[PDB]
């Protein structure tokens, strides 16, 4: 333990040269919080303090600094000179410093990153998203409303033709979007080449019959990069521009896979499937980093969408706080964590145009007028869990935005009239919400929604939708 | 929940078509273990249940008292192409995000022989690195550089020079050492080569440097790898990949694109999955088994308590051996059927500490070695060898060489001298009567309070 990593009250940490982080931290018995914090700061930056030498100018330092402590609540604030991070906008490298070996120190019994802050100067160095929910709405030729999507059930085991036919049914009923299961890939019983081909053919039929475009999100997570690229290129050759998204298992395949697809296919929606995140993010795990932190780094890395839950809706009990925090970190110009306020722009905070855009955001207006080259573009939540037509209105009112993509399973496929009618019932429920008509009244005219009222009030689902 | 996923006592799970797993599993308060097990089996396989075959994961044993659940995965459900990230997405994915499951820790996994056929395993091993170094039998003695981030390229390379000049074999980049402006990647590679050239010229010995190629994206990682290949002589470099943060795909990509380069799996970040304090995740032995399956040449462990040695010893066995034992499953690292007499003889020979030569290269999973992180030094290396029961490891010492009172070069010499004492069955004190580097070390490392001690990986 070297005391030089402890600089309580250091004014300079807010000067824009530092990424900030809050850790919940607790050392093993006999180690003080400040001693523990020094070791965490050291191992997440320069390792050892060196007074003479190193590459810094005489006036410069690369050490992380503990600048605030709350012993009562086992909290420490650490400032990272972001110059220490790899260039080229490398997000896996940041996570390797702050969320790497520190999680392996047996002397640190609690080590949870609760929040991080990116100064405007740092945001310049990272991609942020490029293709957004606004671009997907444009391809779908819809405005304002959420994008209503589906997972297929059973999630693994259908043949390519069976899988595509349920996509056809959902899209045919007015559904917008279908995702592969997060580990749906090149299983021999549903081979990847045929899966893509059969999805295209199913989508062609819906387009011919309804006149409407649709989107399918393909899992391209693979053994290796060459295979993932071969899948992405194959999909681009098999599907019309806009009609496909790329699903990457960001936690298991890796941060590098997210950034690779963001950069090689910038005009394709990049769907960050966060399967596996719970080991980092769950409340029960004292070592890791929280869902809001994950979401912030996913936006920095350039994901177009990342999953959340249903903000407590449908889920018995369940707090909305975390999902709404994540949705706002994903979507807004101004968002807040538990410890840091975040403006998602390289424009300095004092700028009059920026502050006006922040105020207009509070009034419900998009902030693209600032220039996409001066902001971090929006990433959207992808909603996993037990929504159904009876709950979509309450969910919109709870999350406070329509800028999300649902991925409903039971809430469409268990509809007693079938998946097509199930998708229709969700759209009808949305219309009732928009027009301020009760479900019951709106359904007097509409058998799909009427059937959904009778069914989803009472049905005990044998296999409920699960979290992502 | 669906009962179809509960098949307690099903004898077919042992027929070779299933990957087996043991979870420490507990539902949230108010959920029975059987219901929790059914939901976890479903969400890690077919999702929901709907002519002779089936892809559903099967819960085949439950220990209520100890909150243990045994699950069989038909490995046909996994992606083709030997995709390891896909396996982890099934068994270590959304199940960790199920608030209805308050404990969910994969404790062991079992790979049947015909499953192993589908995966690469390692290609370049510690034995290949020994051949490049022109050594036999002994461990490969390596170092981290300190301060780990902040030195110029020339300063970094000069400490490599000092360590290698003293007899050290191996240096690794820090796990997040990359293209920082103050130590740019291209100059780092150039200056490491210049340093290595001087050592070769002055000692006649070859040396190895492990370069972090973890990057923002695949093209950048490949550019770095190709640059290193153009700048360093074959064998003299290894590729360090931050497997947890860069991802499983990065590991497999380097394994396949550069098969004849040592693939150094730096496990920074694994603690969120593996730590005992975290009820949700998967353990170090499980991580190690999947690292070998994916084809890492080495992966980090600790010092086997040199704390209990059990975990690090188990990791070393899963990494290196033809036959290794987890807490719940015995593992033969071969596609050969278990009844095969040659296979059983080889396992017997290995258990007797004897070399076996009766198998043939293409039907076994090659060895991956531990990379030892923590506070070893000349006083402790013999005790570590004895404790881990193998010499097939790479050390990456920091303070245990760089804090040597005579300097880094002398520190590396002292480690080799300590190894010589161990090999020759001579006490450290007796061997050091003639060896001032070791003598200084023996009198220093038993009392020095290190200002910046080595930390785990
Ligand atoms: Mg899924
Ligand atoms: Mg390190």
């Amino acid at each position: 333990m070297q005391k030089e990593y402890i600089q309580i009250g250091n004014p300079n940490v807010f000067n824009g040269q530092y990424m900030l982080a809050v850790f919940r931290l607790q050392g093993e018995e006999g180690m003080t919080l400040v001693d523990t914090a020094s070791e965490v700061a050291a191992e997440s930056s320069t390792g050892s303090f060196v007074k003479i030498g190193t590459a810094t100018a005489f006036s410069e330092s690369l050490d992380a600094l503990v600048y605030r402590i709350d012993e009562k609540n086992n909290l420490v604030w650490i400032a990272y000179p972001w110059r220490i991070f790899d260039r080229g906008g490398n997000v896996q490298n940041i996570m390797t410093f702050i969320a790497g070996n520190v999680f392996g120190m047996a002397s640190v019994k609690v080590c949870k990153i609760l929040d991080v802050y990116f100064p405007p100067q740092m945001l310049v160095q990272y991609d942020g998203p490029e293709y957004t929910i606004d671009d997907m709405r444009k391809y779908l030729n819809i405005q304002e409303r959420p994008i209503f999507g589906s997972i297929i059930k059973p999630k693994i085991g259908l043949t390519s033709s069976e899988y595509a036919e349920l996509c056809y049914d959902f899209w045919s009923g007015g559904g917008d979007f279908v995702k592969n299961d997060e580990p749906q890939a090149d299983q021999d019983f549903c081979p990847y080449d045929k899966m893509v081909q059969d999805v295209r053919h199913a989508m062609d039929r819906v387009e011919q019959e309804t006149g409407k475009t649709k989107v399918h999100s393909f899992n391209i997570s693979s053994s290796d990069y060459d295979t993932m690229i071969k899948k992405a290129d194959y999909i681009q050759s098999m599907m019309k521009p806009g009609s496909y998204a790329f699903l990457v298992d960001g936690i298991t395949a890796g941060w590098m896979a997210i950034q690779t697809i963001r950069r090689k296919y910038p005009n394709v929606f990049l769907h960050f499937h966060r399967a596996g995140h719970g080991a980092f993010t769950r409340d029960e795990n004292p070592i890791g980093y929280t869902v809001p932190v994950l979401t912030k780094f996913a936006r920095l890395a350039g994901a177009s969408g990342i999953h959340t839950g249903t903000a407590g809706i449908g889920k018995m009990a369940g707090s909305p706080k975390e999902d709404v925090m994540a949705a706002r970190h994903a979507l807004k110009l101004y968002s807040e964590g538990d410890y840091f306020k975040q403006i998602w722009s390289e424009i300095p905070e004092k700028d009059a145009d920026l502050q006006l855009a922040i105020q207009k955001e509070a009034e419900g207006e998009d902030y693209s007028n600032l220039g996409y080259w001066r902001i971090t573009k929006k990433m959207c939540p992808i909603i996993s869990g037990g929504l159904n037509p009876l709950l979509i209105g309450k969910f919109i009112d709870t999350v406070g935005t329509q800028d999300f993509i649902t991925t409903m399973g039971a809430g469409v496929h268990s509809h007693p009239m079938g998946t097509k009618a199930g998708a229709t019932a969700v759209l009808q429920a949305y219309e009732a919400w928009k027009q301020k008509i009760s479900l019951e009244d709106y359904a007097k005219d509409k058998e799909e929604l009427r059937a959904a009222i009778q069914f989803y009030d009472k049905h005990e689902e044998p296999s409920p939708d699960r979290p992502v």
